[PDB]
């Protein structure tokens, strides 16, 4: 009999893994130790889900994934698609978490970080289609995606996004996406597909699955004629400035969705007018937090260790309306900026910072609880 | 060397009666007598039929009907079925209007008003089967009809619906499913069902044909034991918006058929802010008219005079695009739904609003020979 009348899924972003496929010593990503966030918000008595999806992949990929996490059924990430960068047409199977999903039946749609990109994508598609896509299964006939198809309308109540980078992220084109930084994640990804591999980083449909009877020397040879070593279909490039663009460009308002953000600082003004992080900042993504904060352009530089406050706060061709943060958030059709929590690094958002006892468990549980308010305001809204 | 490759089947809706089975007093169903569809499309080369299913059975006792006119045989309703609802498993025994009718061997169907809802049906069964009959069939074995089965694909072009309750329509669950109206068209059934009885009204399966030597006194007494006075098995019950929902929920998209909706609206806004039909929707819709209008809906209002605009443009959990009249229409695996005709009400669209002088023969010849371009286009790509 759940509190909440529309499921709310939990999308994670750029090097996330979920539930069973999280190895052992890394961190629960939804709350870390501060605030299980499934586990508490289902003792409250709300309907809510974490998907599972691409720690690796691109936007496109992972949106794919994301509806097959919903609906239940085998992944296709659409013909066109896999001819022209080179990958596997169909991957992994999923359950579904409603296998009745379908216009009237809404859900709700949260993400954190990269999780927001593949939302709105994924709500592209059920809307708009693809053209692509469609054009192929015209000239080609058999079987298409209804993902691809266009015409589903009233399957999503609510996109919220949490530290999403909407515009991209100078991290990425400056670090990451370099070839340096991508080989390094590829052999990664590489090796933890061999036959022994317990977890699934998002890559196998490149061919980062060693077979059963395939040596570990025959498996590298097999997969080093990939196209994924160059290929722009995956989230290092999304993650740029172009890619986010490319997105932003091809995306739109849905008149009856319910659209919010979330954004932090955790970088501080020096002499000059250049951005430092703050003691505070999760120190892994100290390196990224200086690359964005030493940017040329002062309106790029303040960030949450890893994304631009700039690129945070909505799309930048897109339209919104700065909110305060308790007037009711209920406006369709624009995107509502919350205010910038203030000392919030990137993965503050999600309680992964064991590090920060100045950022408490109380307090993300008021952060969460909070959105599940607001969620409960759109149900209560038509 | 008919000028279309795939036969074009009209099916008819609720109160409908064809060709040799109408009464002398009753209209020509397809055209009145403003266009005489099946005379002069086939006076022009296309090789078009009309079916002729039961006027006040349900979607399911007709869509078996429907599938029996167009293969040819013997109407099995299913032994389950039967069982479950208390008639006759088997019915009429018809022709064929291709006994050849077989994956790869097309058909293109357009339904009127519940003909819409007929032609989903048989669709469904031809492509996924029917459950309860395949586990009755494995349990006890003998027969199975192959509409039942499953498999059956590329059987059908096209689906196309004209005025088609997809959506129920408030007209059957305010009047006309009530115990007033249905024991009234029950009644009917059976005087119409005497032993000098000339015409079938559809509900023969359920014991309404009086036998050779039977006095009417007995035959009253034996059909008032029948299950259909209260049974759900009927038109009556289908085009509720309950019973117009469990079609839809049990539905869906082939990604290889052609799907296109035609609406009318002939009702217009009062003070107030409810609908009135205007001058010219034929008189015996008038009262059906009101009750729709007047809906504690907004959005429920605007109705051709019997099905509410809400209800025809498409199946409310399908997926739909908004498209021109005049580009082509040739999408898959999604409703293409046309421009509401201005001023067009139920019965206008198949021409027998005999008092609607602003309604044209010639209007009604381009209208006809529109869609008949369409299943060209259906015909000239793939
Ligand atoms: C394997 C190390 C790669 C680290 C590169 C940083 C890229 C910045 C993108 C941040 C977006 C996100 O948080 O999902
Ligand atoms: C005996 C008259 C009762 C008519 C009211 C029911 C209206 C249902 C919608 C019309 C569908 C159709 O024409 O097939
Ligand atoms: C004018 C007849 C007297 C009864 C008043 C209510 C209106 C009756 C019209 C019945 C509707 C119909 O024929 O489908
Ligand atoms: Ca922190
Ligand atoms: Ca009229
Ligand atoms: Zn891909
Ligand atoms: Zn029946």
């Amino acid at each position: 009999q759940p509190l909440n009348k529309y499921p709310v899924v939990f999308v994670h972003g750029f090097l996330g893994l979920v539930g069973d496929n999280a190895p052992a010593l890394y961190p629960n990503y939804w709350g870390g130790n501060k605030f299980k966030v499934i586990e508490e918000l289902r003792k409250q008595g709300y309907n809510v889900h974490q998907a599972s999806v691409s720690a690796f992949g691109s936007n496109y990929d992972r949106a794919v994934q994301l509806y097959y996490y919903i609906k239940g059924g085998r992944v296709d990430y659409g013909a066109a698609h896999a001819a022209k960068y080179g990958h596997e047409r169909y991957g992994k199977t999923y359950k579904g978490i409603m296998p009745n999903w379908e216009p009237g039946k809404k859900v709700h749609l949260v993400g954190h970080a990269m999780g927001g990109q593949t939302i709105r994508l994924m709500e592209e598609f059920l809307r708009n289609g693809n053209k692509e896509e469609i054009a192929y299964h015209q000239a080609h006939g058999g079987e298409i995606s209804p993902l691809f198809t266009g015409g589903h309308n009233n399957m999503v109540a609510s996109i919220t996004t949490l530290a999403t980078p909407h515009n991209g992220s100078q991290a990425a084109d400056k670090f990451g996406n370099t070839e340096a930084v991508r080989k390094i994640m590829f052999a990664l990804n590489r090796f933890m597909g061999n036959k022994y591999s317990n977890i699934d980083l998002g890559l196998t449909q490149w061919g980062f699955k060693q077979l059963p009877n395939e040596s570990y020397i025959d498996y590298i040879k097999r997969v080093s004629k990939s196209k994924i070593w160059t290929s722009d279909d995956n989230a290092a490039y999304d993650l740029t400035l172009d890619g986010s663009a490319k997105l932003n460009n091809m995306t739109s308002m849905n008149p009856n969705i319910t659209y919010t953000t979330y954004t932090g600082v955790s970088s501080h003004t020096g002499p000059l007018g250049y951005e430092n992080p703050d003691l505070g900042t999760f120190f892994l993504m100290d390196t990224t937090s200086r690359i964005i904060g030493h940017d040329a352009r002062e309106e790029w530089r303040k960030n949450d260790g890893v994304v631009p406050v700039i690129s945070s706060l909505h799309p930048s061709n897109q339209p919104f309306v700065n909110v305060t943060n308790n007037e009711p958030a209920t406006r369709r059709g624009i995107w509502q900026v919350k205010p910038i929590l203030q000392g919030w690094d990137h993965v503050d958002f999600i309680g992964v910072d064991f590090l920060d006892f100045k950022r408490k468990g109380s307090e993300l549980a008021n952060f969460y609880i909070g959105i599940i308010n607001d969620l409960l305001s759109v149900e209560a809204t038509e």
